[PDB]
């Protein structure tokens, strides 16, 4: 038998196969199993609130026509150039921007057909998909991103989309993300769509992402702790009669505010307050407080000198000097201890909220 | 009856149905009801003066042809591949940039036809639409964005566009915007278009947006208030013989001007003066004023020392020192009180103008 | 009469109408009147040296064929789907980048035909057009932007382009630009094109733009004047024995140079010197001069002390101190007066050059 | 013989050549040799993690049909306009984004055919290819970038891809990269692909890149070393009673932290710590340490003065002053020596790790 | 004679003209003269290493067919819609990225045909072309940019490309570049291409660009010279007992390093050292040297005071003070003179290297 003659008899002019009619017309809905392979994951960005993904869609359905039973083999690998003369199902993504095809040297496509009529359609597509991430806890967080596949033009009574029982979602070996660690959970559930026009089938796939705390810690946490230590430098040593202490204080407050403004740059604007904001605010409160500590001790010294200029003057000199020294030594010991207790409280509470949230 | 034979008899070669002629030719204008669904709203940006929206256009009209009365059911769900062999109406958007289609695995389209001839056309389109926002009050404002649908090629005597009486505009459940809160008002009115060529139908849809005052307050209002307090630090304590006071003043003025320049960065250039500009200008006036307060007290002290070098000298020492101290204490108490009264006046006036404007 | 039969008899197979031949072949040139409507104007940018415009091109010409005289009405509104079976004229823009079409739900097009044969062609097109703006006077300037329409493939002997006698250029009501004010002058003149291949027709349209001095004044003029006043603060008060005066001077010079560098950021690089550069340079000269004033008075005081250490020493003390005070008071009064006279001279000369230029 | 008659007899309607059937159908797999030429290499960027390349793909295979043996010459240079009427093989790139074609004046294509049936297909394509670079050692590193060619639609039993024995990869003469030096090694190996659908052929090409240490050294290494020397300036000279030393220290720490933040700007965020981070951290530790050295000597001097105010006081004056001077001189000599030993250790260890890694 | 009948007889179905066969088949190579017109030149950018150009390609060749000799005129201006039914030659650009066509209202094309058979093909194309500029001398340099036209699919034995003897390259009148001055030299030479597949014709056009030294001088040279003068301010006046001198020095070094980092921003990273780097490095060396001058004089004064505290002490006071003053006055006179001699040497050497290079 020649291949050309059979190939046109199956889906051509002698065949009454019209490509505009669904199989099992006036009949039970056409069931479709969908298997997705993820070639690459990338560009998870915040301002845009979307990511880039390259998938290998694969959908199988049955047709009562296209049952040959004439060649002795089970399946046939056809050309991808007659994929316009058969009944492809409609499928689109709901949270989709763009999503072009690929045509390098040939259009990337695959066609297979078995003896009973079960077909196999494979398409390569790069999708930009919108993920509405919640930045309640910015440095430490888990983000869930949604992929939705749904039928634009058919109702529930036709083209019901079902998932695949085994190996529904696969991932390429040795696939990594610079910022996030992918979680091998991939829970699958389906939610139908209701509209005024009708009821439309849909299926959903969920991915869990855990952010890496490697970059943020060095970029932000480590410098701020140093600047606090540097602010602490003044108290321990520099004598009361010091012009420089004030300059040191002003510079360390300026650098604190400019660094705090710099940190919240990439992040999109949000009404709620992030964890990094809380940490930076507390740090700014500490440095500012130090410059107030000097302000206090200098005013007490001024009172001491004013009374000294006016023995009776000697009577208050010792007590005022002792009070100033008392303020200094107490500041010295107290400021690190409270920073320490705040730090342990902050870390433990975030370490416990994340543990509860991940479950 | 076979489906193919009926399908070609309705709109094919045996049918005298020419797709270039409007229904009811030489007759009353073809009425068209338009229903819009909003799948996503996003990217409301200022410099570009435009936003991004993904809609589901739906338009229904009647045809005297395409009345079958042969199948026993009421409606038929046709393929979206013969949407080029019928009379689609022309429709374009006036404030439109771009507005591509979507073709993922199939072109997103929907066709329905009833027994009488009422058709249903559904198209998915992402529109970049230009909104001429007015930034009279930058932190607190309400923005109205306009969507216009109008007929390019037909006059009033044909293809009159009407809105839908019930459920004219729907929004997807759980749809949120990071910066703005959408208002569920959506007032609909239509304005016709007059040109030298002719008179053309149009319909308009209006959306109201309220900006969130969560990001701006932390980013700008909170640091400026701190810097003012820091400027105030000098007066209360540092003695008259102080080199540092001047350095503190210069730094706090530098940081004020650089922060003020930084704030007006994203915003597009406009001739009129925004509210944020007024607040920053007043704050800069306050900090600058402080450095003048020192300038005054130092000059008075200089006069005191000059006369002291020239008892007769003692006669003016007490009065000049008392005057310098008087200036200091008065500055101390007066500066916070006036800031407070300015702040309450500013907040109350903006809170009342917004209340009047929203109505 | 049926509409289809007439519609194909006019421009179809029974008609000898070949769409590849110009009307009046071997005859006088085909005259074409061109009317342009401006729907939107936007994105006037400097670095790119181009702007964005959305027009409604309209061109009318006469044909001896397509004269029906069979329907009782004067004109017919045809479909925009047979605009490929007639003789559209060629037209392109010379200073053009991009210039795509618009195809939303239908291609935006319009066809009309009268009894004598006068046709009406309307096309919507967004053009990016290059404007070679001259920044001789950057804050205050008038920019002229050119639109050119010319024939690529025909010589003078054919397809002569003429403007429209009445209402040649119209603008949409309530159309505004954020940065510029459009001038309602729109002078129209045409310049022919000469090439080695031949002589080609062209027509030109000119638009006048006046920049708004609302943003620049607050952004640049107002802060610099403040910083000059702040520089002046040192002279009036701070005594000769001052460490801080020098620090104040250095900071105000640093902030001046960084602000001057910041101002010339958006503007494209040009060889010639802009007005804003002149103003900033003079301001920098003033602040720098002040720090020199201190340098002078401090050196004179040093000479006074050196002689004092070496009565005979008392003999020169009074004269040197008086000279230092003389320098101080004279600096105090002279510096504002010269700034004032420079400012009035600068403003008056620019206000008069603009008045001469606009004419 | 006329050329047209032969040209249509070979691949036209009289020929039974169907372009949908692979040569040697129901037979051994079609072997394909692939030769690649690299016209340009460019845009190696880090954030995107991809590069741009312009290749000249060339693939040869044999066909039993298309064996003419009628013209007296060996080969024929055909038009590139009938490349749609023959059996092109499918080929796509796995780590591919974009990859458009080129159609300037004509589509860039080449067709050749020999007497036996060996064809030659040449295509020009610009590929954006993703390279997962590892930044373990940022200034000094070797990056390997992968190009993969694989068959989308055929299994192992068909269309086996083989490399070319001689001159498999060529490069254009005088081709240079601004940042990297290309290595003339280009090791070629092939890895097959396994999927649930089937087993698919693939071939891989590897390129080695060595970064230039010319820009980084001047941009980052040279300024930091200067700033350390500048920090060292205080110790050698400025006396114990110095207000300025503290200001110098604070400024040199501020500039160090801002420069360190600035350096890690272009680089994409990564969890692991880069070499440049280690160097900057050590440098910041050194400058910060100096400001502590002053803090220590000032506190010792304070103790000396406090006891002096309270002979018995003279008894401890000499020892405390000697201790302060001892601390100063020792700091003077010790700080450069340790910097030197750290620097030599760092350079030698990186120079040896790179030598081991390149092998 | 009717125009349609002749038009189809020349290149239609009755004509044996196959558009897939080159003229003079089995014959001498088809000679082609190429004339290029440059409508616009723009966007010469450094990071991308490419520029944008809009040309009017024009190529003429002879055909033995298409020789009518039936109309009484010499040439005919045909429609640009049958440019697909003739033998256009292949032509592509080797250093090409992108290069789209233009289709505004009509595709921009031109066809002419003479009595003998000489045709004229004109195409408008915007080309992004890669220029490998060498930044050995960054502020003053001459850049040569290459345009290459070559045949993709034919060998030397066919389609030989020749230049035009007269007026090979023309430029539009009044065409200017903001940054560069175009040189009216445009030397033309051709270099053939050798490949393993075969030998392919090519022709090359060279353009010379001279950079304007108007922007760079004001942006970089002028501020640095001012900052050096400002650094010099300290030496002449401020007495030895000065806290401020050190602060002035540190600020002027900080501003120098930040300005130096800022200057090398737009420029792409390169291993070799640019002229601007040399100038900035020398300037930084001068300012840094000044702060060392103070360090020296302060240490000498410290030795003087230390011996004074320990007449015998008076014996060394005069000599140490005289030495300190000697260092001051000598610094005063020497520093400007050496700057002057360096400046004249630098300018003269660059002015002479450019003169040699341009030849
Ligand atoms: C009796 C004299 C004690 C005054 C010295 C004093 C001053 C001071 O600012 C602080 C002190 C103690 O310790 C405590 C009270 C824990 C504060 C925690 C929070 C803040 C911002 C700073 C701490
Ligand atoms: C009798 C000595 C009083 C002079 C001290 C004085 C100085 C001064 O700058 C201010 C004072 C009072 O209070 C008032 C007058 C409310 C001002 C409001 C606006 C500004 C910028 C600052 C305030
Ligand atoms: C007799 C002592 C007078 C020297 C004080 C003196 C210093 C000085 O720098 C200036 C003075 C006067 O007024 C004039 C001369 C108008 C200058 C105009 C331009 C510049 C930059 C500053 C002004
Ligand atoms: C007996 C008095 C000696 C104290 C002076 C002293 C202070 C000091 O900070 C350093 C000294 C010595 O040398 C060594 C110990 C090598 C340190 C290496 C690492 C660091 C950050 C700095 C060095
Ligand atoms: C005898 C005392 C002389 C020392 C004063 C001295 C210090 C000094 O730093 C320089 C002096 C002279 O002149 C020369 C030697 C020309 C140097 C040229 C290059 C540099 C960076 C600065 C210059
Ligand atoms: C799809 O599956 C459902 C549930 O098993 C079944 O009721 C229906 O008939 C199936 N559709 C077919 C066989 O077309
Ligand atoms: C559209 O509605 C108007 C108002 O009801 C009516 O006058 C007109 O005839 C309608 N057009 C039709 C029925 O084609
Ligand atoms: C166009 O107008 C000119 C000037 O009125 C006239 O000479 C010419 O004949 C006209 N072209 C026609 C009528 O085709
Ligand atoms: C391809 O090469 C293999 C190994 O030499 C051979 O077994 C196979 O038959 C070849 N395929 C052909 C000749 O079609
Ligand atoms: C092209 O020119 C060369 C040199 O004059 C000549 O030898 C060749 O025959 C020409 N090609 C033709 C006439 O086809």
């Amino acid at each position: 038998m020649p291949p050309s003659e059979f190939l046109d008899k199956l889906m051509g002019k002698v065949s009454g196969y019209d490509a505009r009619i669904r199989p099992n017309f006036k009949g039970p809905p056409v069931n479709v199993t969908c298997n997705i392979f993820i070639n690459s994951f990338g560009s998870i960005a915040e301002t845009t609130m979307d990511y880039r993904v390259n998938i290998f869609l694969r959908q199988q359905w049955n047709d009562p026509r296209l049952a040959y039973s004439e060649y002795p083999d089970d399946s046939l690998d056809l050309d991808p150039s007659m994929l316009d003369s058969i009944w492809k199902p409609d499928l689109f993504f709901a949270n989709e921007k763009g999503a072009n095809f690929h045509e390098v040297t040939t259009d990337n496509k695959l066609l297979r057909i078995s003896k009973n009529g079960n077909v196999l359609y494979s398409i390569r597509i790069t999708l930009v998909l919108a993920c509405p991430m919640d930045l309640k806890n910015f440095p430490m967080d888990v983000q869930t991103c949604i992929m939705q596949l749904e039928s634009f033009g058919y109702t529930m009574n036709d083209l019901i989309f079902e998932w695949d029982e085994k190996g529904a979602v696969q991932v390429a070996d040795g696939l990594t993300l610079p910022q996030f660690i992918l979680k091998e959970e991939k829970d699958l559930r389906y939610c139908t769509k209701h509209y005024n026009t009708g009821k439309f089938t849909c299926i959903e796939a969920r991915f869990h992402l855990e952010r890496q705390m490697g970059y943020y810690l060095i970029q932000m946490y480590i410098p701020s702790l140093l600047i606090v230590i540097l602010s602490w430098v003044s108290f321990w040593i520099n004598m009361d009669a010091a012009p420089a202490r004030v300059g040191l204080g002003i510079t360390t407050v300026l650098t604190m505010t400019t660094q705090s403004s710099g940190s919240r740059a990439s992040l999109p604007k949000v009404s709620y307050v992030k964890a990094i904001d809380i940490w930076m605010a507390v740090c700014l409160l500490f440095v500012f407080s130090a410059l107030l500590e000097y302000a206090a001790v200098n005013f007490i010294a001024r009172q001491h000198k004013e009374l000294l200029r006016f023995k009776t003057v000697e009577e208050m000199r010792k007590l005022f000097i002792s009070r100033a020294k008392r303020i200094d030594t107490v500041s010295r010991v107290a400021f690190p201890l409270v920073f320490l207790i705040f730090n342990i409280f902050y870390w433990i509470t975030y370490k416990i909220i994340r543990s509860e949230d991940i479950h």
